Order: C-alpha cells, then structure tokens, then sequence
C-alpha cells in the first residue's frame, strides 16, 4: 500500500515489527543450543518451570524457549522453523490469530507457542476439525514435545470418560472443537466431581480458526433426551387430585401455595397404592407431581391465566392480556393444566445442556488460533474473541499465477470449457486439481473426463485418512484430482518430480462459493514456498452465485449484445459485482452468528450462576451454610408475603403467616401469634429462623452427622438437576416460539431477555423454597443416593444450519 | 439479596472490597498530614511529580494522594470527605462509573482522582451539562486544586480561541460536553496547528455521566456551512465546455479523463476574461469547476450512467443497474450533470465535521464518571465505554419512605388529588416537591395551587443560575416547588430549620417518565445523608405513559369492575407492568443510540486516516517525503491502469501511457516510448518516478527552497479540505439517504458501510492525484498563502431527538 491510504496497515505494522525482532533475538541464540547434549537440552525445561515458580513469566522466557524448541524440532523433525515460522507463534501466544498460506508450516509453528504455555502444567489444547488431523497432528508435533519433555494426550469421543481424564491430565491435549464442547456440557451433568474429564479451561490454540470459530459455529451444541412415555401419570394425578377438594385442603391467597400436609390428603394420596410412609425414593416423583395437579386445579383458572385452544394451553399476559408465544409454565405445570383440560398433554423430548461454540471457547484464559484464511472475516474475530488477525509473511515471495474469472452464458457450456483446460494439461504432465462446491459438480465433471479418457480421482468427504495419502499424491506428473469443498484439507500438496518445469499445480475452480474464503483455500493450494502455479476460476451466468446477486439485468446486457458469442469473458467489473456480492453474503453470516451469541448471552449469565453454584456442592464439605443460606432465603420471601409494604403495620395476617411456618418449615403449632408481635419484618427473620437451626441442629442430632452433609447433596442435587433441565429447554422453546407473534416496537431479543431472567428468578426461588422444605419436613428411608434426574438415552448433537 | 441469586453482584462485590480496604489505608495515615503546615503539604504535590517523574505511578501514590487532598480540602473547605468518598474516587481513577446517591458529595469526590491523574500534568477535563455547574464548581474545587498548587482551567464557548488555549493548558479543565466536543472538531479543521486549542485528550471526568453519556448522546454534533449562492458559476462553466469539443481535447478511455492541458482550450478557456495566465490563486475555482463540466459531458451519459428524472439526477448501481438511494458524485460531479441536464442544480448547505458523544469521549485515554443514577442502564456503560457501575455504598443507612405509585383512573381528577396532597402537607410546615415531564403539568397544577391559595414558584429551564439558589431554599418550612425535569440538577436540598422533626421533605410525582433513572433523580432529591422523607407517585390511567404500552385491555377490566370508585388504587401489579415497560423504552433508545454509533464507527474509522494525516502536513517541517509518497502512488495506478492483468505481456498501449504521463505528471514529449519498452510494470515505476524527482528538484531548486516546503503544505491542505467536506457532507446524504430504497437481504448498514468506504477510496486517490499534478504543473503567483475552503459564517449545533 502506498499513498494516505497506507496508514490503515499501521496497527498491524507496528505489531508485525516486535515480531521480526523477537524473530532475530531467537535467531541470536541459536548458537547457545545448536551445540549441546539432548540431556541437557531437555533438562532446559525444568530450568524454565523453575524460573516460572519464581518471578519470571511467560513473555520473559519466550526468545528463550522458542530457542529450545526451534532446535529440539531438528533433532526430531529435519526441520528447522524460518523467521516467519518464530514470528507466527509469538503472534498465537499473544492471543491473536495468526494467519500464514497453507505450505508455511502452520503445524509446527504451533509448538512453539504451546510449548512455552504448557510449562506452568495449567494445560493447553490444540482443537481441530475432524479426528483424523488432530491423531495424527498430536503424533507427530507430539514427538518434539515430549522429547523436551512434556505430556501429550489425544481426546476422541470413543475414549471411555477414564481414558479422557487421562488425556486432559496431560501437559498438552490435542482434540476436536465438537468433543471439547461436548465433554464441557457433560461434565456439569456429573453428579461427583470425579466424574469430570475436563480441567479448568487455560489456553486453546484453534487450529483452522475459521472453519471452527466461524463455519461450524453457525448453530449451538445441543444434548436432549426425550420422555419415557411417562403420560399415565400427569392424568393419574390429575384424576385422583379431583377427589378430596375440602378446605382441610389448604391453598392460602398471598401464598398462592396449595400446600397438602393435612392427614385427609397425606393419608388418602398413600391410599393410591403407595409403598406407604416411604417419603423420600417416592416422595419426590409421585408428590412433584401431585403438587402440580393440585395448583393446576387451585390456582390456575380456565379463563383467567391461560386460554386453551384447539393447539395447546397457551398462557395470556396479565396486564393487557396478550396471548403468549411459545411460553410454557415450568415444572409439568403446563402438564397438570393439559389434563385439567384433558386436552392433549405434550410429551417431547427436552434440551438438558447448550453452549455455543462463541461462549465456549471463550472461557479459556488465553485463546488463539492459526489459518490460511483469516483477513476476510477479520473485523468479526475482533469483534467476538477480542483478536487482530496478524498476517505473518511468507518464507518466499509468492509467484503463483493467479487469473482473472473467466465468464460463461451457458453453465453445461461451462464446464466443457473446463474439462478442456484440465485435458490439456494432463498431456503436458502438469497435475491439475479442480476444485468444486456440490457433489453433482465433481459427479457430472467426472463423467466428461471419463468420456475423454482422462484418469482422476474423486474426493467426496467419506473418509479423512484415505483423502490424506491420495491428496500429496496431487502433485505428481499425471496427477488429476476432483477435489470438492476442501476434501482433505489441512494437508499441503508437495509439488512432484520436478512438475515445477512442466509450469505447476495449475487449480480449477468450477465456481466461486459464498465466502471468499472458501475459494481462496482452493486458490492457494498451490505455490506454497515459491512454487510456480496458476489458480483458474470459471464462472457462468447460471451459477446459482449469479442468481442471487440479481445479476439478471447484466444476463440481458449479455445476451443484448450479442456477447453471448464470444465464449469466454474477462469483464473486469462483474468480477467485482462477484465478490462485492460474497462480502454481503459474509456479512449476513457474520449477523446470524453475531446474533446467535447474543440470544446465548443470556442463557451464558445463567449457567454462570447455576453451573457454578452447582459445582459448589458437588465439591464441598460443609453444605449447611449453603443450605441454610438457602432456607432462610426463603423464609425471608413468605416474611414478605404476609407483611406487605406498610399496608397496616401491626394490622398484617399475623395469624395465618404462622400458620404457613407451621406447614412449611417449622411443625405444627410451633410458633405462636405472640412471638410475631409488635416486631418489625426484618426482626421476624433473625426470629423464627433461629427456630430453624434448633429444629437443624436436632435433625442432625438425631440422624447421622456425616450422613446429614450427603442428604444436604442429595436434595439440593436433585432440586437443582429438577429444574434446571426444565428451565433449559423452555428457555429453548421460549428463543424460537417469539420468533411467531411479535410486532411491538422492543426487537424480539428484548423480550426474551425481559422475560428469560423473569424465567430464572422463578427457579432460583423455586429451588430455594424445595431445597429448604424436604430439609425440614422429608426423612431418610432404605437409602440415601444421588439420582440422576435424566432418564433413558441421552444424545450429543449439532443442528444443521437451517 | 439472599439465596442461589446472591452470585451475581459477585462481580461487584470484590471490587468494592478493595475499595474499603484502601478506604482505610487512606484513613489510617490520616496523622501523617493532620498536624502539617499548609507549605510542607502543598510541597507534598512536588514530591510525587517527582517520584513519577521516577518508576512510581499514580496507583502507587495513590493513598498517599488521596490523604493529601482528603486533608487539603479541610482546610480549604470545613469538610473532611468520608470513607465512602473515599471510595467513589478510587473507582473513579479506576475507569469506572461512581454511581453515588444524591447528597453523597459526589463534586468533593471528584477531586482526589482529578488530582491523583493531574499530577504528570498531561491535563484532566471534568465535563459537566451546562456552563453555570462548570463555573460553581471549578470556583469552589479549583480552590483546593490550587492550593496543593494546580492549576484550574475553565472553558466556555464565549471564550476566544486564545482564552480557550489557556483553559486548555492548565492543569485541570472545566467545561460542558457540547463545548469539549466542537473544540474537537473545530482544532481539526484549522489552518496553522498554533490554532488548536486541545491538547491530547489524558482523562475525562464526566460529572451526570447519564446526562452525559446517555441522554445528551441520542444524536450527533455536527458542523455546518451553506454555499454562496455559487450557482452562476457551474452554468457558466457548462455553458464553455460546449464550445470547444475537438479531438484536441483528449479524454483517453482507459484513464477515463478529461484532461484539457491542450493549447485549444488552455488558451480559450482564458478568453473568458479571467486574471490571464494565473494558475494558481485562479487555477483552483474556477479550474476546478471547468474540469467537472469537461466530464460531466465527455465521460457520463444520459442514459448509461446516470438516469435523469423529475427529481434529480439518480445514479444507477453499474452492475444491475439499479437505482442508487441518497448517494451523490463527489466533487460538484454531480452538478455539472445537473447543468449538463439543465435540471435544477442543487446548493444547500453541507455538513463540515461531525462526530458523535460516544466515539468522542472514547478518544480519552481513560474515562470515568460520577452520577446517583447509573444501575438503570448499566448494561450500556459497559457496552460502550467499557466502564462498570460501582454502586458506592451511602454514608449513612437510608431512611427515607418510598410508597408505591397510587393509580388513578381520571387524569384530571388525579391532579386534584396532588393538590390536595401538596396543600395539606403545607399547612403542616413540611417542605414539598412535586415534579412534572411536561410545561402544561408544571403548568396546570400550578394554577390548582394558585386557586387554593398555596405560595410557590415554578421552575422552567430559563436560567441555570436563578433556579439554583431557589431550590436551596426548597427545603424550608412553608417550602412549595413545583420541578420540571429536574430544574436545578447538581444542587441537593439541605434541609430546613429543624423540618426533619416535621416529617421531611416529600416529593411528589405527577407521573412518571419513560426512563426510570428520570423519576428515580426525582426519587432521591430527599433523604440526603439519612434524612427523613417519602416519595410519591401518582399515575392515573390517562397518562401518556399508559396509552404507549397498550394498558387499554386493563382500562377495561377496571371499569369493567366498578373499580374506578375506589379513587386511589396500589395495584403491585400494575406497578411492575409500568416499569417493565420502561424499561422496553430504555431498551429501543439504548438500541437508537448503539445504531447511531455503528454508522458513525464508519466516519471514525475514516476521520481517523485523513484527520492524522492531515495533523502531519499541519504540523511537519520536511513534507517532501509525504508528498513524494503521494506522486509515486498516484503514478502506480496510472501505471496499472494501461497495463492491465497480463492482457498481452509487451503488447499494452504504451504509447498511449507515455502520452499521459507527459500531460500529466511531466512536460511534453519527455518520457520516450524506447523508455519503456522491455520493463515490467514494477519497471516502468522506479523508472517514470526518476524522472519526477528531476523535475521536483528543479521545481525546488528553481524557486525557493523552503518557500516550496510552504507551496507543498498549501496544495495538500486545499486538495485534502477541498475533498474532505465534499466527501462528509456526502457521507451524510448516503447515511440517511439510504432508508428509502432498500429491500435486499442485507441490512442497510452493511451497505453503507461498503458503499462508504469505497467513496473514501475514491477521495484518497483523487486527493493523491490531485495532490500530485499542481506540484508538477502549477506555477507561484503574487502570493502563497494556505486558504480556508470554507466560505462565509459556520454553525456549531446538534440535532434535536426526531
């Protein structure tokens, strides 16, 4: 760039200079290693650790450390990284992308950086896109590491949960974004904490960062499991609930409870054939779901708090009654109203975890990642994982040939042109690789070399080891492969038996994708380190790239003017309109994704608060501050319920607040009128709860000690998983059911965050409120275990893009 | 807050630990400076400049800073600020919002951070609303900055340029958001660089940051200035150009331009009576508007180009011709079309410089600010100016009585009631407050007062200074203000004469606004300091605020029920649909202004490169290289353009390149075509460009040698203004222009983005062009002197929300 608009490579300037120095500073002490002892290099790792436990850092040993690796990699490999190979791994370790054209040895320029990351034993994985890659990535680059002396483990999703411990305990783990992701969901799914593959998440070097933080990131990662035909037992409950209606049925108004632990109910529910007292095992699926029935049938009213139609029970917004979108009421309550109604009680299958690839790789402390194409979509890098994509220069000056597109008006008159161009270099010796989009593409391309007699093979995407070992034999003399959509992409094509006279890789492009970079991955499969090629994009009016641009008025100037004569065309400016028409293509991607994440961000808030509250008590010792933390949080909620702002100071429903302490928390008749009188609301708190602790103290008195501090885990365990899952997947059906009615002036994301959150805080209190009463009113039967609130299979997916 | 929910104001919570903690570091040395001598301690500013001026940095002195000015202000003032004070600056110097209570003295506050990031002396500006809060409070805090021996700056848009340079100097400057923002943009459109009054923006204390940052930001401050009625002229000129049309008027294709260095027209063209051969005062206007009339007839078409319609004169998008929105040719282009047309040539009036709140107050190197009202939109702080809101804890426990809003059904008979309220409470002695949105409320309920025979004072925004000192006195006994929009915001009232004994002071709301942070000023406008006091807020169902939210289905069900008998209603309901309403309004402006940023993030982006390069030739002493660069580089795409992608090696028409070359940049006949005959296109560079220099030294060494360094920066100031404010006032037209015509899957900022940034491209390389030529082929008349291309008087204001 030359002229004012030169200044815009300036923050990339600046940036691209440290790296050429440090390059040097590495390339200085190359005489300090070159001349020693494997032993004593090795041992140059424990010198760094040991500097690192003491005040040094990363940054300081990082000449240094490159310096060892720079050499311990020719000892293993008889390689030795370039400048630009130590400049792109300073780049990745400063959490940046590091862009480098495939042949510059993105590979083992990733060593460098995860080296020196590794040291501190905090971990480092290296993701890539299928299995194959990453196996035989963490074999190879695996050498040099542990040479220096560092632990490499391969994560696949065949690995039993052991062998994956294993492979996350190592100094390096090599993996996929997808069993990443997964094993990140499953592990908050544990139900003890040593069921847990994963570490805390430090640094993530993305290998293709494109194709994983950018294509394969347009949809969530989803893990469901549907019901186990449990319908006989909503319309149970909700037949049986119909029977005893008398008001020794309690259901306080401010409570909005239907509370039943009057002996007419506790008694005559047990009469259902019931393994009797035994409440605790029984008294949570049986009793969830009576509770339900019972406020189905108290509290909710026909028309009043939800209308049922011909559909479903759809909810109505109680100010300005407004017909809720795909709104559902939480815990099966939504279930006890369908049998209400005897309409037809919905059983699917539910979302137990989510997390977009976005919010999960952006966990880690320190993230980074390295492509071949990276400039095209580097205003949105930036933008959602806060990195610059620094392109790194190239070992040689580049000359490979690269022509303009060449227009078609017919399409099939197309491809004949290129069938040609693909036939005459066979002959010459030169190997060709023509690259495609769609499967018919390289199909019917096939078949009009099979009519001219030319040998090739085809490349659809059936198996990544066989494509590998066929794709470096690309480059030889009568080499002429059908490569579509970047079939074994990550594997450079080394040009064969001096091919370079015969000219070079010469590729062919049957048609421009979307993305640019899409086709500029085909484009530079060829000239890696100087080599000499020419990269051959035909293009014809009935692309379907064409059709959607519009491009019908520039088909009429075609045809208009009897251009449609001379074959082949080099018009400058439709080849803009082309790819001008790409970016916008690019940019509405950019917004899907940019949309997804903000739509995740709230569900991301979420998990935040409940993963790590659940993780607390899955590991901790002492859960009664939690607990009780959570009893007297609820507590505090019926306080306030009863004693409303200032209405009456003294002149509340004193009498039947005590009530509902009775029926709730404490026993029957434990706290009388006079002790909630003339004492403010606050007062009443630090009052009846030191109540609590008494009734505590004895119920771990009178139990177990230790066994208590596994009933706490056990209950709070399942209260939480009860919900939780409940909440996810009407969080799910919330997100894509507004999408239908909606027209106020707020945008759809508004409500769904209004009305998200409002979601949440009902949980949390629901939980809160569960959590304290089986503490305080459930006892311990033939045993105590956790239980695994999901039943039946359960499966690990990603939508596809739709 | 208690339970599970607790873990989200975690975040908070350990930042304002830390804040407590140094509280109380700053409280303990509190000895060291309690028993000093005014000069020791003034001397006490000296000794940590000096240790800055050493490894120290501000966190390092900062206890010790902080304890110099908590003692300072002492004795400067009978106040000796509390550790929540103390609190509030350090999140302040932390780059955080310091949301504290009204009455908290958030002013005192601000002090110990200014003073803390004065010290280097890279200056420190405390933006405030309006011009009185900025004079009060630099009087009143300047005298402690002074005193530590500071220097306080203030600046107001009466001050001359000159009393601006020295406001500007000092070590602190006071001043209001709108003037901080034109000087901006006023210092870049200056001539000599001794002309700007800003120095490089340090930090910025912004006091009322919502005011501020919110409110005051919905829409941009843009600079303005129409045109001279300089109508006669683009006639004038497309009138000539009709004349002389002989193939000696070259125009080539490839170049696409309509050079007229002819002796046919170069001679012609001054028999219109102009100062003869003066090409230089003279060959800018008139020159310039004869080369567009030259293109508009010899490279646009009537029908190819552009479409000529009732209207104007539309573009028409190249490649599928379609229609183009509010886009325009820049540099008057599309004039000379128009007058080409005979259509009416538009001339209103352009838009100079512009820039929004958001993009400028985030040039700072660090921010901050102070406000009682910030939670409200804390999501958006964050956001946008990468700043938490840390809500400091209040001195003293609040006591102050909120009761929830009392519903009414009549509008009118709901102020009856207020009037009511407000009398009763007079007769008592107890000061009221009842705050209005609108004139006619403030308006209306003043006459009910008048009618009861109750003293007050009204208080329109007329004058900052009047109603100060009479919300003073509004906490007084017979004490009656009727606020509108909160009058005198920056003054709390102080109780009156032993009034807490009778009550409070109680404010009463006669509705409530759009945003709750508007009512919630209201709101806390009493119990300053743990006063006593009740608020109240009346809404009835006829206010504005009800009818927006579609509250009619709950108009009915009220009347539907005979409930409007009861008069007043506390629906706790009703009370959250009325904020959860609010909060959609704060939602859709956060989304106003969040879209108002992203449009002008493309201006930035662009003002950026031309604003620092323009800075450079203003302020530089060797401009040769600068302008080498930008000959060499409009040479290159001249190069380019007749030796197109490989289109026959040798075979380009160089003998019509040559022919440019010398009618552009060098003499006729000087460059040969044996000269480039067998030279790469990388050749021909170097090689043409050699000849250039001669010609340059020539140029340099025939006429003066530094009176060059002065005809360079005139040239480049002209050519980059000339353009510049074309290309902004176009920009503007586009941005706004775009909302008509669009339909296309692409949103509508992804094309003004492309299709901006490629009208930047155009401009650079016109500017490069147009740069270089006048170097080469432009001689010095009577003088030469740098000229403003602005012309006639110039309008500072922003935009009113529509």
């Amino acid at each position: 760039m030359l002229g004012i608009l030169n200044k815009m490579f300036d923050p990339t300037k600046r940036t691209l200079n440290r790296y050429e120095k440090i390059a040097n500073d590495i390339d200085a002490i190359r005489g300090d290693y070159e001349n020693l002892s494997d032993d004593a290099l090795k041992h140059k790792t424990i010198e760094f650790k040991e500097r690192l436990e003491k005040g040094a850092t990363t940054d300081d040993l990082l000449v240094e450390a490159f310096a060892v690796v720079r050499e311990a990699s020719r000892r293993v490999t008889g390689m030795f990284p370039f400048k630009v190979q130590l400049m792109g791994g300073v780049a990745l370790h400063d959490g940046n992308i590091a862009e480098m054209k495939t042949g510059e040895g993105k590979t083992l320029t990733s060593t460098l950086p995860v080296y020196l990351n590794a040291l501190t034993g905090k971990g480092v994985h290296v993701v890539t896109v299928n299995e194959y890659l990453a196996s035989r990535d963490a074999e190879q680059m695996g050498k040099i590491f542990e040479f220096l002396g560092l632990t490499v483990g391969l994560n696949l999703n065949s690995m039993s949960k052991d062998e994956k411990r294993e492979a996350y305990a190592a100094d390096i783990t090599y993996s996929t974004n997808n069993e990443l992701g997964f094993d990140y969901l499953r592990d908050n799914m544990v139900l003890y904490k040593e069921q847990m593959v994963q570490r805390p998440l430090h640094f993530a070097v993305i290998d293709q960062v494109d194709s994983i933080l950018i294509d394969e990131a347009r949809t969530p990662l989803i893990i469901s499991g549907q019901a186990a035909k449990s319908t006989k037992l909503y319309v149970q409950a909700n037949a049986f609930v119909r029977t005893l209606k008398a008001e020794k049925d309690y259901t306080y108004d401010i409570k909005t409870k239907a509370v039943q632990l009057t002996e007419e109910g506790m008694t005559k529910a047990e009469k259902a054939f019931g393994i009797d007292n035994l409440f605790d095992v029984k008294h949570v699926a049986l009793n969830h779901h009576i509770n339900q029935a019972l406020k189905a049938h108290v509290a909710m009213q026909k028309d009043v708090d939800y209308v049922v139609e011909d559909g479903q029970v759809v909810i109505v917004d109680s100010f300005t009654g407004r017909l809720m979108k795909g709104r559902r009421y939480s815990e099966g309550l939504h279930q006890a109203i369908e049998a209400k109604e005897g309409l037809e009680i919905q059983n699917e299958s539910m979302t137990l975890a989510t997390i977009t690839f976005q919010n999960y790789f952006r966990m880690y402390e320190k993230l980074a990642g390295m492509t071949g194409t990276a400039k095209t979509e580097e205003e949105e890098f930036r933008n959602i994982y806060n990195m610059q994509v620094v392109t790194i220069p190239t070992n040689r000056p580049v000359v490979r040939d690269d022509r303009p597109d060449l227009i078609y008006r017919t399409m099939e008159g197309k491809f004949k042109a290129v069938a040609e161009d693909v036939a005459q270099r066979y002959m010459t010796g030169q190997p060709v690789l023509v690259g495609t989009v769609a499967v018919e593409t390289s199909e019917l391309i096939s078949k009009l070399l099979k009519n001219k007699g030319i040998p090739h093979q085809v490349l659809n995407a059936k198996n990544h080891e066989r494509e590998a070992q066929i794709i470096e034999e690309a480059g030889q003399k009568g080499a002429v492969t059908i490569a579509t959509n970047m079939a074994g992409k990550g594997t450079d094509i080394k040009l064969g038996e001096g091919v370079k006279e015969l000219g070079g890789l010469a590729v062919v492009g049957t048609e421009r994708h979307e993305s640019r970079r899409i086709d500029n991955q085909l484009r530079g499969r060829s000239g890696r380190q100087g080599d000499p090629g020419i990269t051959q994009f035909y293009l014809s009016m009935e692309d379907e790239l064409m059709r959607r641009f519009g491009a019908e008025r520039t088909m009429a100037m075609l045809d208009r003017f009897g251009m449609d004569d001379s074959t082949p065309i080099q018009s400058k400016m439709v080849s803009r309109a082309v790819e001008s028409s790409q970016k916008r293509v690019e940019g509405n991607n950019f917004d899907s994704r940019k949309q997804l994440l903000q739509y995740d961000d709230v569900l991301r808030q979420q998990r935040e608060v409940i993963y790590k509250q659940r993780f607390e008590v899955i590991d901790s010792e002492n859960l009664r501050e939690i607990v009780e933390n959570m009893i007297k949080s609820s507590l505090e909620r019926a306080i306030a319920a009863y004693t409303p702002r200032e209405e009456l100071p003294e002149e509340w429903k004193l009498d039947g607040l005590v009530d509902l302490i009775n029926t709730t928390y404490l026993d029957e008749g434990a706290l009388e009128k006079s002790d909630i009188f003339g004492k403010e609301p606050d007062e009443m708190l630090e009052l009846i709860m030191d109540r609590i602790i008494t009734k505590y103290n004895e119920k771990e008195e009178q139990f177990g000690k230790e066994q208590m501090r596994e009933f706490e885990k056990v209950i709070v365990l399942r209260a939480v998983d009860s919900k939780w899952m409940d909440h996810i997947d009407a969080m799910d059906q919330l997100r894509q059911g507004i999408h239908l009615r909606a027209y106020a002036q707020t945008n759809p994301l508004r409500e769904y965050q209004m009305e998200g959150f409002a979601m949440f805080e009902h949980m949390i209190e629901s939980i809160e409120d569960e959590v304290a009463k089986f503490v305080m009113k459930a006892e311990i039967e033939n045993n105590l275990e956790r239980e695994e609130v999901v039943q039946g299979q359960t499966t690990a997916h990603q939508p596809q893009e739709g």
